[PDB]
């Protein structure tokens, strides 16, 4: 009850601006080590920024740190994505999604001394002038969206925590050493491992630096304060920060300081998306455990830590472009935390730590520890599972739901043994990662698969921009069969994988050379490789992964065509271009029989298996290609994505409007679910799950008058036993009066930290563009 900390409120009173320090540092840093090699003067800047960069510690904080020198600050990373800022430096302020405030100062700044030497230099810049000719129209034309992975760093991956907390920087910088004096710069391959390894050796040095500035800044708060108490904490903020990442934690509060350290910095260099902390309950557990038999810590003293953390989780702000936001917005970080599963010996893996993580979260009510489950049916405790439920019906979105057994075998289909596998950890929005040993763009690029319903009933051209996207499959009016016309819109489905495996490799090769770090500083590989995660050098190296969207709107269509055209012939094709070009204007009886015909999610057999047949085959398709780092993967997630992707399609022989938002994930189209919520199941179970090895999303929308009798709890539990018993990947939820939103979009400001779940991550209802509101409201 007393920890009455809540007074962070400062981080909901607080504006969104760009940070231009860290980019000044930068600069600084790359004009004195020019000539160096890239790791080394891209490593030995990355020391000038801790060395030389703000310090600073909030009136209340228990935990400290900071990437930036703002809270809910802009990172710009000149290096990969300068111009993005020189486009919009007149706008950003004012654009409509995810807006940052750059000041009157720091715009100075920016064409002063980042402009006139970053121009013409940075990863995003020489995408924009590679992305290979098909690809680059296609994204163009509105059928697929690559941009994002060239503006935002690597990301997508949950690194080696654990030893950082476990060695330190003193113990890992041991490991630099060894495999130093095991080379030899006469040797054939050697200098270019040694020079690497300099480049790790200056980030640790830089890691230690911070860390002994922040003590110093919290002994300096001490001898200036008059509160007994708050002195007495800043004292041990110094008695941590002290020690922290370079020897190895000892305490609990000495591992979150550890942790949340490494956190900060590996944002500090790149600013992707989706650094997932991970398996936070099965790491921390040690600490905690000694910690209570101890007395150093007391189980409410505990949980204040956390919650201070969490409220760390909820303070940066990811950086993008104007229209990168529209596909993913709410400035949302991503940064996945877990708990519950399964043991490195098969046995239950959840303790006393595993329900204080879900507890902090409905406590503190921000957006960004990205909660997370790993439930095995067969190992996790009912009581496990009840506290799991008691969460979700905060309407808070948290936490998103994964079936352990298939989170597993999805693992397994990527090549890693059981040995390691069990691990897994949700990453980012559903996909799947490994902590410390896995390299992997699980999310490189979208591709829309309402434009390419659109390509095979207009024969390739787009309707929209009227060009000719796609290859001409033919028109639709000569397809005796229905296999013609299956044939053809897998052809169609195959112009567009190749153009994006096109640019994966493409932009593999730019993150190559160009884009290396000091995050792999925590890959045990990558330090006796002498080779950065970029490059390699990670344990397993899997191929980028592709995320489809428009679901629910291949399959209604696809089905919508066989019913009413080849065996119920009720319509010949002719007439249905005539109906959708038209946008159904005059044709609005052809709109009522396709909003007729079975739909994906009332659990038809007919469609149940046509789901099964396309998506087996998108697997075969992807997993044919093949990149320097392994064959590539595929995955249904649309982050938000599935609205503006809407607004360029035509209208579709499934009954939906031109311009409307495309299904969400493997979720129904919203309006099409007349049938059960056990029926939403047993549709999507159809879905091959671990074929999609890196994540499948659902989306639910359940209505609050169902908080009320004393059986909502059992009874949303043992659902989750139904998805899990179905072999369903992912379930999460919304708990909500439309009552609110409706009015939120009206008094954006009575309603701050106001909650919802848009796909995979949560974001603060009035900080959405309104497109994206809608959707979310219209769901059933
Ligand atoms: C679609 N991506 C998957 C999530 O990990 C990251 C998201 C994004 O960066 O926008």
């Amino acid at each position: 009850l007393d920890r009455i900390k809540r007074l962070k409120e400062r981080v909901l009173n607080t504006r969104p601006e760009m940070d231009l320090e860290n980019a000044v540092l930068l600069t600084r840093g790359f004009k004195e080590s020019e000539g160096q090699p890239l790791a080394i003067q891209k490593a030995y800047s990355f020391r000038k920024q801790c060395t030389e960069k703000t310090v600073k510690i909030w009136d209340d904080e228990l935990i400290v740190g900071n990437s930036g020198s703002k809270q809910r600050g802009g990172l710009l990373n000149p290096d990969t994505c300068w111009s993005v800022l020189e486009d919009e430096i007149d706008t950003i302020s004012e654009r409509k999604y995810d807006p940052f405030y750059l000041t009157d100062i720091d715009r100075k700044r920016f064409n002063e001394e980042i402009k006139p030497y970053w121009k013409g230099r940075s990863t995003f810049e020489k995408w924009l002038v590679q992305i290979p000719k098909e690809t680059k129209i296609l994204r163009d034309c509105g059928v697929l969206y690559i941009n994002r992975k060239a503006v935002r760093g690597w990301g997508e991956t949950t690194a080696g925590y654990e030893m950082v907390i476990n060695e330190g920087i003193e113990g890992i910088k041991r490991r630099i050493e060894e495999t130093k004096n095991n080379l030899d710069i006469t040797k054939s391959g050697h200098y270019e491992k040694l020079a690497y390894l300099k480049a790790l050796s200056l980030v640790a040095e830089g890691i230690i630096i911070l860390s002994k500035r922040y003590a110093k800044e919290a002994k300096r708060l001490a001898q200036l304060e008059t509160d007994s108490k708050r002195k007495k904490e800043l004292e041990i903020i110094a008695k941590t920060c002290d020690r922290v990442p370079e020897k190895p934690a000892r305490t609990f509060r000495e591992a979150l300081q550890s942790l949340y350290f490494y956190q900060i910095c590996i944002f500090m260099e790149q600013n992707a998306a989706s650094y997932n902390p991970g398996r936070m309950d099965q790491y921390l557990y040690p600490y905690y455990k000694s910690d209570i038999e101890s007395g150093r810590i007391t189980k409410d003293e505990a949980q204040e830590l956390l919650d201070c953390l969490w409220v760390k989780f909820s303070e940066p702000c990811l950086f993008q472009d104007e229209v990168t936001a529209q596909f993913s917005a709410g400035y949302p970080m991503f940064q996945n935390v877990c708990v519950g599963g399964i043991d490195e010996r098969g046995m239950d893996a959840v303790n006393d730590l595993s329900f204080m993580i879900l507890q902090a979260t409905m406590d503190v009510q921000l957006y960004q520890p990205s909660l997370s489950v790993r439930y095995n049916m067969s190992r996790n405790s009912n009581a496990f599972l009840k506290k799991v439920a008691e969460v979700m019906k905060l309407g808070t979105g948290f936490p998103a739901f994964h079936s352990d057994e298939v989170g597993i075998q999805m693992m397994l289909n990527k090549g890693i043994p059981m040995r390691e596998a069990y691990n897994w950890n949700p990453c980012g929005c559903v996909e799947t990662n490994l902590a410390g040993k896995q390299r992997c763009y699980t999310s490189y690029a979208d591709y829309n698969l309402g434009a390419i319903v659109e390509f095979v009933m207009n024969n390739g051209k787009s309707r929209k921009y009227n060009t000719q996207a796609s290859i001409a499959t033919g028109d639709p009016c000569t397809f005796e069969t229905y296999n013609e016309f299956l044939g053809a819109v897998k052809n169609q489905i195959r112009y567009v994988i190749r153009a994006m495996v096109a640019g994966s490799h493409v932009n593999d090769d730019i993150g190559f050379e160009r884009i290396c770090p000091a995050l792999s500083l925590s890959f045990k590989e990558c330090i006796s490789s002498a080779k950065d995660y970029a490059w390699g050098g990670a344990k397993y190296n899997i191929g980028n992964g592709l995320d489809a969207i428009g679901v629910a709107d291949l399959v209604n269509s696809v089905y919508a065509v066989k019913y009413l055209v080849y065996d119920k012939k009720l319509i010949s094709m002719e007439k249905l271009v005539k109906a959708i070009s038209n946008d159904f204007e005059g044709y609005e009886e052809i709109q009522k029989m396709c909003l007729d015909v079975p739909k994906y999610g009332n659990d038809d057999e007919e469609v149940n298996e046509l789901t099964a047949d396309l998506f087996t085959f998108i697997a075969d398709l992807i997993e044919s290609f093949s990149g320097k780092f392994g064959h590539m993967t595929a995955g249904i997630l649309p982050v938000s994505g599935n609205t503006p992707f809407g607004l360029e399609v035509g209208a579709l022989p499934s009954g939906r409007n031109a311009f409307v938002p495309l299904a969400d994930g493997v979720s129904p189209t919203a309006g099409t679910d007349i049938e059960g919520m056990g029926a939403i199941i047993k549709s999507v179970s159809h879905i091959p799950h671990i074929r999609f090895n890196q994540g499948t999303l659902l989306n639910l929308k359940l209505d609050p008058v169902f908080n009320q009798n004393a059986n909502s709890t059992e009874s949303l539990m043992a659902f989750l036993k139904s998805m899990c018993s179905l072999g369903v990947f992912h379930v999460q939820f919304n708990v909500i009066d439309k009552e609110v939103l409706l009015d939120a979009q009206k008094h954006p400001e009575n309603y701050k930290g106001l909650l919802i779940r848009v796909a995979g991550y949560t974001a603060y209802f009035v900080e959405l563009g309104k497109e994206v509101q809608d959707d979310i409201i219209a769901r059933t």
